[PDB]
């Protein structure tokens, strides 16, 4: 049985409602595309400071 | 800038078409709920092997 | 050689002693079941706020 | 609610029986040391390939 | 196409310049050794408190 | 103590020699920029499968 575990890393400062909706809608997405039982779908959100991530070697804070 | 990175761990056995849809729909969910620019949303699917995970100390899903 | 790396995500607010014991006992568990050298077993704990995770699309804070 | 999620990265090559025991014993360790409800404790084992990891810049364990 | 995603867990308290340089130099390392396009290389830094990690069952704080 | 743990997710298809170099060079980068003792720097390479990841909702790199 599928037990999806979703980790979402994104920029800090999201509203509680944005977080709430992200968890629900990401769960919907996983459920409908894979057929996983909804009760087996887990979501964790990790917020990041802009000085802790980047692309092409340049941090978002810079 | 937002740069969401989504990791999805799930049991091996979905088709490439299902995983294509999973990428699209997780991206839709992140874009809708956080306002992140679509071009900055990344999704990685990691496939778990049978017998390599569990809940409640047993090799089953929830 | 096995080099186990363990990541434990759990609800924030654990006592320092609970954390201490978790690291030791999880290490014991990995060592005894896999035969890994104890010196090669690494544990990281990531504490989560209840508004940053959920199951079945519902956050623990809700 | 607690919802521990434990990820264990370790070298490929353990038997399914050893990995079954690993799931059980990591679950026991988490339950004992944190008080988390057993039904909410999840363990995922990710197998590392030979030559795909290292310590001290060399492809060896500690 | 390669889309490298790098996660660096390390002890908290790094200077902003150390972080900046880590992101740039790790990106250089990935680029030169794999041939990945620099624009596809992503780095996330997760800082850890010494009471949240250990090796051989002993936390750095202890 | 520092104990950096670096995870690198990248598309399957590099040679073992390239991955050896990746481990060495990521280690060099971490050592240079943070001052971490080399013996405490760990690198794990996780290979993503084709069609198992994307950016902008499509199965392509940036
Ligand atoms: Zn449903
Ligand atoms: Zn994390
Ligand atoms: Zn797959
Ligand atoms: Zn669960
Ligand atoms: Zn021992
Ligand atoms: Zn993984
Ligand atoms: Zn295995
Ligand atoms: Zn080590
Ligand atoms: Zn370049
Ligand atoms: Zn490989
Ligand atoms: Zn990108």
């Amino acid at each position: 049985s599928m037990m999806p575990i979703v980790n979402v890393k994104l920029l800090e400062g999201r509203s509680d409602e944005q977080l709430k909706n992200l968890v629900s809608e990401v769960t919907d997405a996983v459920e409908k595309t894979t057929g996983a039982n909804r009760q087996a779908i887990h979501v964790v959100i990790e917020e990041m400071k802009p000085n802790h991530y980047g692309v092409a070697g340049v941090r978002k804070s810079d």
